[PDB]
């Protein structure tokens, strides 16, 4: 392994060959997936998603009170989707919010 840790979700609902793509993210993407670890500027989409979760959880934006919703308009996770909330089980529709942020390598 090339770096010291590294992390991954993946979901049945996405095709297998789509998480791994791999992808640059954009500024504020960036520099959400650093502020939980993140020490690369290349990811698959699978270890984007696995940051991405991590900085739910640190921020505590997950509560299963909320019927699997996360509530970010207060958030700069808000501004990064471009929604004031999503549900955690509506994955095609995460995967859409995340690629807006993001440019597909080579
Ligand atoms: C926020 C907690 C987070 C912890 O990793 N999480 C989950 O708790 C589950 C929710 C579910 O039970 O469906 C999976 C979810 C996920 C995994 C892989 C791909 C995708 Cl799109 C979503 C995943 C998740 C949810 C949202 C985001 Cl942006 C990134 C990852």
């Amino acid at each position: 392994m090339s770096v010291p840790t590294d992390g991954a979700v993946t979901t049945s609902q996405i095709p297998a060959s789509e998480q791994e793509t791999l992808v640059r993210p954009k500024p504020l993407l960036l520099k959400l997936l650093k502020s939980v670890g993140a020490q690369k500027d290349t990811y698959t989409m699978k270890e984007v998603l696995f940051y991405l979760g991590q900085y739910i959880m640190t921020k505590r934006l997950y509560d299963e009170k909320q019927q699997h919703i996360v509530y970010c308009s207060n958030d700069l996770l808000g501004d990064l989707f471009g929604v004031p909330s999503f549900s955690v089980k509506e994955h095609r529709k995460i995967y859409t919010m995340i690629y807006r942020n993001l440019v597909v390598v080579n």
